[PDB]
């Protein structure tokens, strides 16, 4: 694809009054060139920083009140050292308060872009029963280059699962 920097954004309108907080959270993992499918190298999410700044969460929302993107996260593709190989990114909906999956979180959205050219953009429409989905997966060759992988896949796990699984092949 030739991609050298991610925005990925997020959506959703809140619960009603006195229901749980609908609270959807990004979450990206990377990993490396020699198990590109396995174990994360490491996550980044509202609680957990990159260990080299480049990739980071621009604004989060623990409930959805607000107006346009409630939580942007930003992937500095280019700037990862060649020992990381891919990257996979996703949305995980917090259970704790509630069993909730997509079709119960309101007007939810998603968009990814470099620069100003939209990549995909997604209502969740297609993981409805599951609390946890990947949103996207790049991938960087032997060239350099990292290309998008299209694709929505949905989970059924809590936060903490799916952070340590969201590497699969599919
Ligand atoms: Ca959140
Ligand atoms: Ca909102």
């Amino acid at each position: 694809k030739g991609i050298r920097k991610v925005e990925l954004a997020v959506k959703w309108d809140p619960s009603p009054p006195g229901d749980p907080a609908t609270d959807l959270d990004i979450v990206a993992a990377t990993f490396l060139a020699g198990d590109a499918y396995g174990k994360p190298a490491y996550v980044v999410h509202f609680d957990s920083r990159s260990p080299d700044g480049t990739i980071y969460l621009n604004r989060d929302s623990k409930d959805g009140k607000g107006f346009g993107w409630d939580e942007v996260m930003t992937l500095e593709l280019n700037r990862l050292d060649s020992r990381y190989a891919r990257v996979v990114v996703g949305v995980v909906i917090q259970q704790r308060d509630a069993h909730r999956t997509f079709v119960g979180v309101l007007n939810p959205g998603l968009r990814m872009r470099e620069g100003y050219t939209v990549l995909a953009e997604d209502d969740f429409g297609g993981v409805l029963g599951s609390t946890a989905a990947t949103v996207g997966e790049f991938v960087r060759d032997d060239s350099g280059e990292w290309t998008f992988h299209p694709g929505i896949h949905g989970y059924d796990s809590d936060p903490a699962t799916f952070a340590r699984v969201m590497g699969g092949r599919q």
